[PDB]
């Protein structure tokens, strides 16, 4: 939902590691150039 959206904030957004845009937190990936977040996956923790 990058068009109007109350739910999520621009604060939380992320900037493409290759377009250095501002996407949502939602979906985790450039709706421009088409670019994942490079930290998205949950690794092993403890
Ligand atoms: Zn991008």
């Amino acid at each position: 939902s990058f068009e109007e959206d109350p739910e999520i904030s621009l604060a939380d957004y992320w900037k493409c590691t290759s377009c250095n845009e501002m996407n949502p937190p939602l979906p985790s990936h450039c709706n421009r150039c088409w670019a994942l977040r490079e930290n998205w996956l949950p690794e092993d923790k403890g």
